């Protein structure tokens, strides 16, 4: 385990059960806000303010994103996003029948599955009513869906010219049942919703970030035994290119979600972060891979130790400039067999003492 400036646990599974992380940071008030499945079933919430001179996040205490469901239906996948812009928050998910799950919708492929945003204007304190934009944003397409999903994690708005709301998602698609990861577009601040073409084959959850001309680069998980990159050049409407990334392993089973950010680099415009289980063959062992020529895959570092033992999802928000002047990292990561979601906070210099 590397040296970090906080390492809390922000859920922790003891009267409830915890799970798919999901960081954002607001940059104006400097907060954090960390958002969990509880049981699928709600979207809790739990926002941390920062404090400098301590260099710690003192985390407020958690609450149920009440609107943030449908009756009936249980909630999944919080997918976070904030419009600088309009200052408006988003909170993407995944609304499920009662006890349907997955395989039964994967093998009846009677999608029933319903993609829905709650918002909120004064910094999800408080929620609008949810809207489910199922038939809107997805249309025909969806009966030659068996089920998909959005993130989770973190979602990302562009720098284009609209401000673009981009949200990462994958879906089973048929051809039997097929996965492959695209993404939501917005070119209105979240008014209206596009959906974006699909990646090569075989491809899960996965998350997105921006690179500077302008290009979007997908990470998303696999069955094969490493982790699929996709760029794309028009904005995330088609990512025409697809590589496999060997240096980024993915466990056995059908692989683990693995989260990816774009941040400020020391000297492209852009460096980015990914974290995820680094272990072998099963999911263990976060770490945190740097790549300082983004988007070649090739320039993909070698993982650094995030923490040792059970480690699955996660997900990374960059923070602003860190007290030893280096670039600042929060993360948000399930640990000790699903039993905790760990928050972990610490600078470009504390894990990357080389590339700095
Ligand atoms: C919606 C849903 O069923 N999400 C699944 C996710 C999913 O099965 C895979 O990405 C591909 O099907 O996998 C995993 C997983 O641990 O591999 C947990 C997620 N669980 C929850 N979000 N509750």
């Amino acid at each position: 385990s590397l040296p970090v400036l906080q390492k809390e646990s922000v859920f922790q599974s003891g009267a409830h059960a915890y799970r798919i992380p999901a960081l954002l940071y607001l940059p104006g008030q400097q907060s954090l806000l960390a958002f969990a499945e509880q049981r699928a079933e709600l979207i809790v919430l739990r926002r941390g303010d920062y404090d400098a001179p301590t260099h710690q996040v003192q985390w407020q205490a958690q609450e149920v994103v009440a609107q943030a469901r449908l009756d009936g239906h249980r909630s999944m996948n919080p997918c976070p996003l904030y419009d600088a812009q309009t200052g408006t928050l988003f909170l993407f998910f995944i609304a499920i029948p009662g006890q349907v799950t997955e395989q039964q919708q994967l093998q009846t492929r009677a999608n029933v599955t319903r993609l829905c945003q709650v918002t909120s204007t004064d910094h999800g304190r408080t929620w609008s009513s949810p809207r489910d934009l199922t038939d809107a944003a997805i249309g025909p397409a969806y009966r030659e869906w068996s089920t998909f999903a959005v993130g989770p994690g973190h979602c990302l708005q562009l720098n284009d010219r609209a401000r673009s709301l981009v949200v990462p998602a994958y879906a089973y698609r048929k051809l039997r049942p097929i996965p492959s990861a695209f993404c939501f577009l917005s070119h209105d601040h979240g008014r209206t919703w596009a959906r974006g073409h699909f990646v090569a084959q075989d491809t899960l959850e996965c998350q997105v970030a921006e690179v500077e001309q302008r290009v979007v680069t997908l990470n998303a998980r696999s069955h094969l035994r490493a982790r699929v990159q996709a760029q794309s050049t028009n904005d995330g409407l088609d990512f025409q290119e697809s590589q496999l990334v060997k240096k980024l392993v993915e466990p056995p089973p059908q692989g683990c979600q693995g989260s990816v950010i774009s941040f400020p680099s020391p000297r492209p415009a852009q460096w980015l972060l990914y974290t995820h289980p680094t272990h072998s063959w099963q999911r263990a062992d976060l770490g945190a891979y740097l790549n300082p020529r983004p988007p070649a895959p090739e320039a993909w570092s070698e993982p650094v130790l995030l923490a040792k033992g059970s480690c699955a999802y996660s997900d990374l928000q960059s923070m602003g400039t860190g007290p030893d002047g280096s670039p600042l990292f929060g993360c948000l990561y399930e640990a000790n067999d699903y039993e905790e979601i760990v928050f972990l906070m610490f600078t470009l210099k504390q894990a990357f003492p080389a590339e700095y």
